[PDB]
C-alpha cells in the first residue's frame, strides 16, 4: 500500500516501490516518460517533476543524451533513504536503527569537543535551556499547560499534535514523548552545528525523520527521558568544569545504557512503527 | 547568472538567488503565490512546483493554512546544500572545503577501525585496487587506453568526460585528476560501507558531488597525488598488520598534511572552480 499526500507524491513512491521490488530493476533503464505517464496516471509534467526529485534523492541518474537508468541505490542516494527503507522492509528496522544509535555515539565526542572548544557560551546556552525544558514539561500536569507556557510552543506544535487518540493517558503518552525528541533533536543537532562544523549538523538534519521515528517511541519510556536529562546535565557539567576528559566516559556510558534500553523496547515496538505519516 | 535546463529549474535557481540576495531574506515571509508570479514573471503552473522543489530541499516551509515562510538557512536542508553554496557563496568555498576535510580527517578514524576489524579482506581488495588503480593511472600514456582496459570503464565514464577539451595534453590532466579522485571517493565511501553502519558510507554519498567538484580541482596537483597514494598504502599496511594505535596518527597526520597542500591551492582556485555544472 502507499501513503501519500498528492497525485505526486503518490506517482513518486509508486515508482520508489517498483525499483525496490524489482519491477523497475537498479541497473535497468527507466521506461519511456510517454509510457510511464500511462502506467501511473500522472500527466507529463507532473511525472516530470517526480522524475527530477527521484534523481536528485538517488533513485534515478537522469543525463541529457542517455536515457533515464534506475541507480544502485545505497551507492548513491544519502542519508534520507534509511526512514524510506524502514517503511520498506520493517524487518530491517532494528538494524538500521541500531546505526543510527551507534553512529550519533561514535560522532557526538568530536562535533561536542569541538562545541564545547570553540562556542562555549552558546553550547551551555542550547543545554541549559534543553535542561529546564525537559523538566518544566514532565512536571507540568498536561502537555497541553506545558505548551501555553512555553516560548517553544509554536516550533514544538509544527510538527507535534495529537488530535486522533482520544484516549488522554495514551495521547499525553505521546505529546510527552514527541516533545521530549523535539528537544533531545535540538541538543544533538544544535550543538553540531556549534561545532563550527556545518557538516555535523546537516548529518542530523538529513538524519531527522529517522531521528524523529525513532525518539517518539523511545522517549515514551519514563525511565528513558530521565536517563536523558542526567546525561545533559553530565554534558553540561563537563563544558562548564572544562574537564575535557569526561566527555568520551560520559558519552560512552549513555550510549551503553540508552542501548540496554532500546534493547528491551525494541522487543515490543509498535505496529505502526514504521508507518510513513506524510 | 543562473544556468538552467528548464523553466522549473531556472525558477528554482532565480529564487534561490533572490532569497541568498536579501530579496526573499531567511526568517521572511514569502509573497503569495498569484503575487510572486507576476513579480517574478514565472506562471502560477512553473511557481507551484518551483516552490515544492524548494520546500522538500528546505528552502522554505510550506503548510496549508499559514503563509509559506523561507527558513532560516541550514535549518531543515540536508548535506546537499554544501554545494549550491559553493555556487552562492563562491568568496566563502574554503570554509566548506575545509568542513569537508575536517569532518573527513574525524570520522575516518572510526568507521576504518570498525571496517579493519570486521570486514578485513574486503577492506584490503578496496585498498589494494585503489592503490593499483592509481599507480597505473599517472604511470599511463593514454587515459583513453587506460579506461578501455579498466574494469571500471563505464563507471568512470560514466561522470567523468572531456569532450571540450580540444589540447589533449590539457584534456590528459583534467581526466587524470578527475580519476583519481574517483579511487579516491572509492576509498572512502567503501570503507565507510564496509564498517558495518551504512550511515558512514551514506555521509560521503550526500557530500559526493562537493566531493568530486573538490577532488576535480585538488587532484591536479601531482604533489597531492603522490601524497594520498602514499597514505592509502599506509591504510593498507594498517589493516594487514592489526596494529590498531597507528591508525589515528595516520590519518590525523594525513589531514594535517593534505590541509597544508589545500591551504596553497584555494589561494589559485581556477575560475571555474564554484560554477554551476548542470
Amino acid at each position: 500500500v502507499i501513503k501519500a499526500k498528492s497525485p505526486a507524491g503518490f506517482a513518486e513512491k509508486y515508482i520508489i516501490e517498483s525499483i525496490w521490488n524489482g519491477r523497475f530493476p537498479p541497473g535497468s533503464i527507466l521506461p519511456a516518460e510517454r509510457e510511464l505517464s500511462e502506467l501511473i496516471g500522472v500527466t507529463r509534467t507532473t511525472l516530470r517533476e517526480v522524475l527530477q526529485r527521484l534523481a536528485r534523492d538517488g533513485w534515478l541518474t537522469i543525463q541529457h543524451g542517455k536515457p533515464t537508468k534506475v541507480n544502485q541505490f545505497m551507492e548513491t542516494s544519502g542519508l534520507h533513504i534509511l526512514d524510506t527503507l524502514m517503511t520498506l522492509d520493517a524487518e530491517n528496522a532494528t538494524s538500521i536503527v541500531e546505526d543510527l544509535l551507534a553512529a550519533r555515539t561514535n560522532i557526538s565526542p568530536i562535533f561536542m569537543r569541538y562545541a564545547f572548544k570553540l562556542n562555549k557560551e552558546s553550547a551551555e546556552r542550547i543545554m541549559i535551556n534543553v535542561i529546564e525544558s525537559c523538566e518544566a514539561l514532565v512536571n507540568a500536569p498536561s502537555w497541553d499547560a506545558f505548551i501555553a507556557a512555553s516560548p517553544y510552543a509554536e516550533k514544538i506544535q509544527q510538527h507535534v499534535k495529537e488530535d486522533s487518540e482520544k484516549d488522554e493517558l495514551k495521547r499525553q503518552e505521546i505529546l510527552i514523548a514527541k516533545t521530549f525528541n523535539f528537544y533531545d533533536y535540538m541538543l544533538f543537532q544544535r550543538l553540531a552545528f556549534h561545532s563550527g562544523n556545518q557538516i555535523y549538523g546537516l548529518i542530523f538534519n538529513g538524519l531527522k525523520k529517522l531521528y524523529d521515528r525513532v525518539g517518539s517511541y523511545y522517549f515514551s519510556n519514563p525511565q528513558a527521558r530521565e536517563l536523558a536529562m542526567e546525561f545533559y546535565r553530565q554534558l553540561l557539567a563537563v563544558c562548564q568544569s572544562g574537564e575535557r576528559e569526561h566527555l568520551p566516559q560520559v558519552i560512552r556510558q549513555y550510549g551503553i545504557a540508552s542501548g540496554h534500553i532500546w534493547n528491551q523496547m525494541k522487543m515490543t515496538l509498535p505496529s505502526n512503527f514504521t508507518e510513513d505519516d506524510c
